[PDB]
């Protein structure tokens, strides 16, 4: 595995001539991320990120691109990797490497590594090569992660540098911390400071997801967090609009590509029933399935049974289930003694963000036999019961696996406050120690209030008197900081 | 008026021989509210409230009686009055002053001073008289409030005190303003020390609704909270039940009962899209209704949008709308210039704290003439237009004005948290500070996890390595502090 | 019991003074019931109805007084009862009875002889009295029917008359056959031609419901329906709306009404899926519950799972359900072996015409002890179990025994096709044989398109090439005869 | 163009060897499609199809074949192809033409001519190689038709040699009409009477949908219907659940897989609330999508607004419409007038049977601009405003254009009635006349019993006094002829 070079432009991608396909799909795209094309414009003259160089570690679709190119297009420099194995769009990858006016003969975009179906060593040999810059006096300076890998190679990195040694993995470990120690381990033999100069290098990371949040919490409480983070998932134009209404598209999506199985009169087991699965059961319940939900959550299961599902414990209704998807960003959800119960042509997916929700391991050192229909999707017979469960996308987030991810006009919201903290973290670094911190309700407020105004609805403009009897500006924030929405 | 008295209870009610129905409907409502039948069995041995003399200002309703007597369980003494001049339900105000094993001859209840059809000046001598204890030397001692009418008596009083002089009002001040004045104006003139006592006896507050918890931040930002204070309504198992599904339920009932309009197939127009508006919405959608909101806040504007609702101005809807709801907590929506607006009987109502919501007193002075058709519904005929609006509880909260307000199983919850905060406040009074405070999780986690048991729902447990990869203990609480669900 | 008479009418209901109250709601309904009032411009000058003399069977609500003063306004003369024992609105009863020009002193109205609370003795005398014209020469012409009774009342009192006996009661037939026949036989003794007069009188029947439909089919399969029919349940714009969106607003506010039960949250278990029981489910789902839903139709089931509801029996499901209706037109559903199976303070209602679809009779022997709460609410307790259930109406259709049924709006509908029907059979009687019709299609057309503009709904007009297209008239009709919508 | 020839199979596909994945996807369906299993089961031995050749014009699709060879399993040939240019699914043709033994060298299934994205004169040659049989002397035997192209050529085929003479073109009229004609003139220079003997031969057929129901209703009123025929999509199997659940299914996939828009929060329009309206609004509306609805029928009008929706005409709503889906069945719906005033970047499509509910040709003409941005995929831009329209499908139904169709389970209860329809026809084809039939209702109540069992549905059996008191028997019809569902 060696980098492609074109035009001074490293990159690993799966097809450049796919370029002139994603150019147009971006272009599409912008009309619907009202949000990114709001702050290219409005922070073009100022060049926000001048100097600043974007490790990002976050699926390579048509909507990070124009994340991406309004990154460059504010002055940032960027190398750039998919955060899953199934996760990248070609085409779109294609278009970043080609740039808006670029040709796959002449690249003007920036480097990619990334490809629809890598393996596991593909994937951790793609992030190093995101997080590898080409000059050793000038190594990455930001890191824009989606649940924490490029932030843990880093940090992981360091702390086997400063002990001299990278451990050995034990056999009973998971696949993927196999390949991600040796590739630590490998890279120690030849440079012995890597990640610590990197790490020290680093100015910030913004963190997308739920998943990589809770890392970053414990990263700080251990005394880990080398750098300023901003927690962007919790921003509640992210977490309450991308987690929910990206979930509420794009779970039917996935399992619609994947299956084309009906869902109206079908039994639904949804696990977890936080804004990710929020979504989900609102998605199927709108197409007429028969919704239950688990929980260990007493406030999220009472929010369920209030939503009309009945909540269940997978040992109980697994048998039952038509359609399983686990929601919860936990592990060990759907085991093997689970899988072995469900009834035959039952379909299984996960759409959180790692596929240890699922016990993908043990399926398939079960003696189970693997049919593949399609990429994403495999046949897995059982010759104990002869039954077999359609597995979606192999265990890993099944939206971005079998479909295309959350819609533009949703990834505007989540992008729109990436970008934000990336420009607020580089530009306004020394106010940050190295905590977790969120952006403030204003700049949540400013961006709900461009994606209003692009769906064409009036807000009501409060009167002084108004604004005094609620005790605020007319100009906001509205409400108390502990405010759920 | 003058309190009756009757075997040494003074109250002031309707009727007391509709207190054998009244004990009915409550016998009831104690099946539909494990929240408080749980806590009276946990707290029956500990007599948590032993001393404590609550003065409590909320809706004397058949829920609000559960509540009472959860508080004499628990070793309070207790007196009463409700914060609306509507919303009084005088079978459950009967049954609270003759007590479980009284009869109307031989009462053994609370003093309650509430019934359903006050004038704004019963409504303040009510008060006054829930707020003044028998003993000079064994005042008041905690407040329980719905909407701060109680905390503002007490508070303002004492400033009007500590002045030496009431103020006199404006001509253009609201009624209800002048009514309340005109008590501590007329008590000042024999008793120049009453609130301050009063004030200085209080060890704490607890408030149960958004409008009275702005209030109190109000009061604390001017230097004058003078007890602690919790903030009941921002427990997630208040907020996030009572004000959204609280109102899906009683905000139709309010309606069908007042009019009897069909609401399928009708233009109705939501003002606020908070918790209450939420609910609104949601009741009226799931009966057919086309619904569009109003709103100032730009992420709520984008969830309604997001749940199939146009967000408009009232100036673009009011003229079209079959049936308009105000649900902001903020006043000055519906303005006399609106109402002559709207359609030939079209449906005006408020569902908010307050009755501000609607320029009442504009159309009241306006020379529309009124026929009253029943108790809290009557027609406004403009004599210019010859159109005909029905208003609905004049302008009061119409779901507990023209029906019940939110049903047993929901209050439970409220409830539930109101009686926790009232024992956390008494018993442990010196960890507080003269602040605003909201319930730890852990609590609004063990209120959520009775009523999903009650309900049949299955909660799953954590495995120890699950509950270590989530950083949670096995039993909560679960979730960050700034989680919104 | 006896007639009262004033001012030239004869009638018997509960309070005269009413009168007031209910001519408001009249002129309210009036607006709300655009079908009727365009009916009443359309036929001013013609006087279709001049002759008529009309005996209604119908629940006497404010719907029915605008549907009965529209009769009067086309040259009718009416005589008035109820079909249910608890379905009268006391107030529409003497506002009707008053007239829109006269007073409780000098009433101008029509004979109404129906109140709220009837005893099955005064039931059957009620309907006796509104059959019975004063001149034995002029006799009832038309029957207005709702459920079958009057129909029945009039051709069992022939059959009987012909036979030479009326045939005494089985000890096993229900309380109401023994009363019936109580009453015919009665009657016999001093009047030997009474319902072969009144049968040879008729010159038509309109029949409103489901089950009095399923009767008229039963009548006329024995060759004994003496007149024709109109069967206007099976107009489109009654079936589809009243059945269907009428019950999903009226079935929510019986519940209410009588329990004031949190419906979000709780099991709910609908028996039959047809047009009621798809108005139930709706309505239950749109509150938040978790539906299941009976049916022995495989047709409706497949649309009960497809609409995201288990399909499931009684015997499986009643001991988790919360509440239980009843929606088959259909008796013995619920038995007292189910009944007996209900968990503690679960509620049963049924919302069919009949309460035979309840086992009353062996609740009321069971041994079970009956608290009465207020009216139409009783709690009956199994001291074996030590459970209680809180039973609607006595088992009568709770939509209109606990609440006032169907809004003015949809009533409308209903009350357009009936005035249509009475029109049809009155002017052009000797088109039509001794069968069942429904109408024509075009007039359930114009019946729907009064309502599509009152609501302000905007059809679109077929160009002359799309009419020809689809192979209709611009004017319609639009649809094939066989079309279900 | 020339069919090709492999071991005795004559055929036109896009690519034999992807005849695996085909009978991969083939395998998963039957699993879905218990309607079909149960008939193969039931009717194995009686072989009640031996004899028949049916030649079959529908979709060519996974769940079509699964239809197809259930028609050979029961004893007859086929020759199939499919009824639009953009829906055959190419992996599922393979699998037909190879069959459940053969290999892509050595096919052992049965004649296809089928591809996506044929031409206008690849799809009526497809379909005279579908209706010509091999032996001259042994024409179709059975038309097995959706839309009713098969029907027409066959039938207006005929016409012309009874004239003797194929008419002109013309300059203008449609371009398809023009391709349709020139292939009859051409066949009429060699083979002068073609088309009457097949005719004479074809003993019946079985049409699928609304469109061709209504062209035989076309037909059969000139006098022109030649054999008996089944109008299969008035099944109530069909119609209610096909054309309402399976669009709500299909619809979102359509515009998912062609555009990844975000539905929630988007405006969206829909022309028509007959079935597929429906469907296509609940779908919307489950999404999050503020939907309107146009129509032309009071009755249909009255639906959509009782269900939540503005009813508009297109003129009101194209200038704010987000999406725009035409449901009619009409022609000249969304004419260039209406594209031209619609917004930057909306998109346009039809899921009608057929092209014309979309002004194409006028598109086509207008001097708008065409990018192609992948298949079924098309952006048009007017250089007067700037503004730009996603098309989908060139106007084609977009759920079978850009995605699959409905789902398996779905077609399940269609193809269920077709081949029952097929049965009815080819074994008791003597008991129909040259008229259009339905099938009877015990059959519709078969074919739901079927899936309502397959999705773990428990009807209830009514007792003997149960089914007296309905007039019914235990084992149905449940319902009088004329019922709606
Ligand atoms: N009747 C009841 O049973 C009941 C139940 C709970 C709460 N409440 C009361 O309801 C009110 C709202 O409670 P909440 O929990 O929804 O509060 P909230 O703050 O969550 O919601 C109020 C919303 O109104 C919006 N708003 C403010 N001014 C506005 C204006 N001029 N126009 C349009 N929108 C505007 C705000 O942006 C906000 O989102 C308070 O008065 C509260 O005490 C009543
Ligand atoms: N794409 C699919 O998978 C699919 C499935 C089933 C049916 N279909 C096809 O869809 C079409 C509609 O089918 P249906 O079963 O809903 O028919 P339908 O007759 O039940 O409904 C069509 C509706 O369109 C309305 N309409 C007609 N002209 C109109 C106009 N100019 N403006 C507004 N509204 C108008 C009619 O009043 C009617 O109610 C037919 O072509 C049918 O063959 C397609
Ligand atoms: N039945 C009921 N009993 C008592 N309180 C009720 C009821 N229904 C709603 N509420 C209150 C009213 C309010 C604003 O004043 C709230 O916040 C609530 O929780």
């Amino acid at each position: 595995l060696t980098p492609d070079v074109r035009n001074g432009i490293d990159f690993k991608i799966a097809d450049l001539s796919l370029a002139d396909f994603g150019r147009k799909e971006l272009r599409i795209a912008e009309h619907e991320m009202p949000g990114l094309m709001s702050l290219r414009r409005e922070y073009a003259e100022v060049q926000p990120l001048k100097g600043a160089r974007i490790s990002g570690s976050l699926h390579m679709t048509v909507q990070t691109a124009v994340l991406i190119e309004t990154l460059t297009a504010l002055g940032a420099e960027v190398r750039w990797a998919s955060c899953n194995i199934f996760s990248t769009q070609d085409h779109a990858a294609a278009a970043v490497v080609v740039g808006p006016h670029g040709t796959p003969d002449e690249p003007k975009g920036v480097p990619v590594f990334a490809w629809k179906g890598e393996t596991l060593e593909e994937y951790w040999w793609a992030a190093e090569q995101m997080l590898t810059w080409p000059d050793p006096d000038k190594p990455a300076n930001m890191i824009l992660d989606d649940g924490g890998d490029a932030t843990m190679l880093v940090l992981r990195g360091m702390q086997y540098e400063k002990a001299g040694v990278v451990p050995p993995a034990e056999e009973d470990d998971p696949a993927e911390w196999k390949v991600f120690l040796n590739l630590l381990r490998t890279r120690f033999e030849t440079d012995k400071d890597k990640w610590t100069k990197i790490a020290e290098s680093v100015k910030g990371v913004t963190e997308e997801t739920t998943t990589g949040v809770l890392r970053l919490y414990q990263f700080a409480a251990a005394g880990d967090l080398a750098f300023p983070a901003i927690n962007v998932n919790d921003s509640v134009t992210k977490s309450k609009f991308d987690n929910k209404y990206g979930t509420r598209h794009s779970l039917i999506d996935g399992i619609n590509r994947g299956t084309d199985a009906l869902i109206g009169g079908k039994k639904v087991l949804i696990c977890g029933y936080g804004d990710v699965g929020k979504g989900c059961a609102e998605a199927m319940k709108g197409q007429g399935a028969r919704v239950s939900v688990t929980e260990i959550d007493p406030i999220n299961a009472l929010q369920a049974m209030m939503e009309g599902f009945d909540v269940v414990t997978v040992e109980e209704a697994i048998g039952d289930a038509d359609i399983v998807v686990t929601a919860t960003g936990n592990k060990d959800i759907i085991m093997l003694e689970h899988i072995k119960a469900m009834k035959d042509h039952a379909i299984l997916g996960n759409i959180g963000h790692f596929d240890n929700e699922i016990d993908m391991a043990g399926l398939e050192r079960s003696g189970a036999t693997r049919v593949n229909v399609k990429p994403q999707v495999d046949l897995w017979t059982f010759g104990d019961t002869g039954r077999s469960i359609i597995v979606l996308s192999e265990g890993r987030l099944l939206n971005l696996g079998n479909a295309t991810g959350h819609p533009s006009f949703v990834m505007s919201n989540s992008f729109a406050n990436q970008t934000i903290a990336q420009i607020e973290l580089w530009t306004k670094n020394d106010e940050y120690d190295n905590e977790v911190y969120r952006l403030p309700k204003h700049l949540d407020e400013k961006v709900a209030r461009i994606h209003v105004e692009a769906l064409g609805g009036h807000l009501t403009k409060l009167t002084k008197e108004q604004a005094e009897y609620l005790g605020v500006d007319v100009e906001g924030p509205y409400k108390p900081d502990h405010y759920r929405y």
